[PDB]
């Protein structure tokens, strides 16, 4: 099986704007997830061939990755905040469908997690 393409993270036929929510996301919470320890595995859409993990994208139809996520926040992909929160959400729940509960991934992704719902707790005021 191939990798699929990595999901869309530019779209000139979708409006554009900068809020005080996005900037926070891009500069404080996927910067702040991105220098953590455990981050490094989700940096990049899983890579199926190279890891021969044949059955992954057999199973995860959304995948999603801080890397996307954070080349659609500097493409202006995300109109609403809640857009780009929904994608961290996929990633991490995704990680929790495909591996068994404990597993060294799932650890890595719960404390990704619990950091980002401890930044999303301090989004600052909307337009
Ligand atoms: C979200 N996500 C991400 C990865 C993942 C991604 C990688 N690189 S990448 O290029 O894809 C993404 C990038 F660039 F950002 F790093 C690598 C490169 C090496 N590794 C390890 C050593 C590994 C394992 C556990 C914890 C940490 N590192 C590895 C991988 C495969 C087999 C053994 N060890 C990776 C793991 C794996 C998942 N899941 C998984 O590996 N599941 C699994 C494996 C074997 C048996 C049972 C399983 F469920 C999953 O969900």
């Amino acid at each position: 099986l191939e990798n699929p393409p990595p999901p869309e993270t530019s779209n000139p036929n979708k409006p554009k704007r900068q809020t005080n929510q996005l900037q926070y996301l891009l500069r404080v919470v996927l910067k702040t997830l991105w220098k953590h320890q455990f981050a490094w595995p989700f940096q990049q859409p899983v890579d199926a061939v190279k890891l021969n993990l044949p059955d992954y994208y057999k199973i995860i139809k959304t995948p999603m990755d801080m890397g996307t996520i954070k080349k659609r926040l500097e493409n202006n992909y995300y109109w609403n905040a809640q857009e780009c929160i929904q994608d961290f959400n996929t990633m991490f729940t995704n990680c929790y469908i495909y591996n068994k509960p404990g597993d060294d991934i799932v650890l890595m992704a719960e404390a990704l997690e619990k950091l980002f719902l401890q930044k999303i707790n301090e989004l600052p005021t909307e337009e």
